[PDB]
């Protein structure tokens, strides 16, 4: 979609609405509309707020779904 260099949709992931592409759950509330319409950061993906709070909002739960994946999705792809 946007900054997606070929991710997966198996584990904690989210299918970028409108595009066959699938953005990881960690990318959701990462703070950057990776999807075509920021669906990844939007609530449609499960950000529990969409934008509001950048990388959080409702509470720890928001980071619980994102952070938990920050050790693989973002800490294991093909950039570093
Ligand atoms: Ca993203």
């Amino acid at each position: 979609g946007s900054k997606l260099e070929g991710k997966t949709c198996g584990p904690s992931s989210f299918s970028c609405p409108g595009t066959h592409v699938c953005v990881p759950e960690r990318w959701l509330c990462d703070g950057d509309k990776d999807c075509a319409d920021g669906a990844d950061e939007s609530i449609a993906a499960g950000c529990l707020y969409n934008s509001t709070g950048s990388g959080s909002g409702s509470g720890s739960t928001e980071e619980l779904r994102v952070r938990l994946a920050s050790h693989l999705r973002k800490l294991r792809k093909r950039l570093l």
